[PDB]
């Protein structure tokens, strides 16, 4: 362990002790133009705080308002913390038609 900084990797986020001893691990790609889609997200079950998880997504959500970017999430994961935090369906492509759920 050493700080629960923000660590930049290839096109993505990680928290941890080191790149394979990562905490905290999200990943996002450009599909297309200005879109970013996370479709992997994982974070150590054995830790205790995994309030980290919000931070990493929080921190792309900043980020991609910042430079206009749509989020997209193929990650069931991600894609339900977005579902929840209804702040971040501003970026996120949250609003298809239906919205809610049913
Ligand atoms: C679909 C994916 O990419 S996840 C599977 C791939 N991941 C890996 O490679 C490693 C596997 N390990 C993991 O990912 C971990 O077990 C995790 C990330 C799934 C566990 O999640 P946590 O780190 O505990 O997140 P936690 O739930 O505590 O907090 C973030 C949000 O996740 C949401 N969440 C909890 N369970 C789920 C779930 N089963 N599905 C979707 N979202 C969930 C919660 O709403 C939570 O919000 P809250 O803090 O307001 O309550």
């Amino acid at each position: 362990m050493s700080n629960l900084e923000i660590k930049q990797g290839e096109n993505k986020f990680y928290i941890g002790d080191d790149e394979n001893n990562a905490l905290a691990e999200i990943t996002y790609r450009f599909v297309d133009n200005n879109e970013i889609n996370i479709d992997h997200t994982g974070v150590s079950d054995e830790l205790g705080g995994q309030g980290v998880g919000k931070k990493l997504l929080k921190a792309v959500v900043e980020h991609a308002r910042e430079n206009n970017l749509k989020i997209i999430a193929s990650c069931s994961f991600a894609k339900h913390m977005l579902e929840k935090e209804d702040s971040y369906q501003d970026v996120y492509l949250g609003l298809e038609h239906h919205h809610h759920h049913h």
